[PDB]
C-alpha cells in the first residue's frame, strides 16, 4: 500500500513562506530539506573516553 | 449650534497610518495639515498679460 521500496516516502521542500495575517502580524513558515550521509560508527560500544 | 466664532471648525492631523489588511495588502492613509497665509490680490481684475 503506502509503503513500497520503489515509491518515495517524502517531499523535498526548502522555501520560506510569508503569510501576512493582519494588524501587521506575519506567520513566517520556514521549510528546510537536506540530504544526510551517515556511516558505520567506528565502534558499536559506548566508551568512557578521557581527554 | 455647530457654527460659532469662538469654536474651532476642524482638527490638525498630519500622520501616515499603515493598515495591514492581509495577503500582504497595505492601506496607506496619509493625513496632511498645513497653515495657509492668503493676502489681497494686487488687482481684482482678470488681466490678459503678455510676456
Amino acid at each position: 500500500g503506502g509503503g513500497g521500496i520503489g515509491v518515495s516516502t517524502g517531499t523535498y521542500d526548502n522555501q520560506t513562506t510569508y503569510k501576512f495575517l493582519g494588524d501587521g502580524w506575519v506567520e513566517i513558515t520556514a521549510h528546510a530539506s537536506r540530504l544526510l550521509h551517515l556511516g558505520m560508527p567506528p565502534s558499536e560500544n559506548y566508551c568512557r573516553v578521557t581527554v
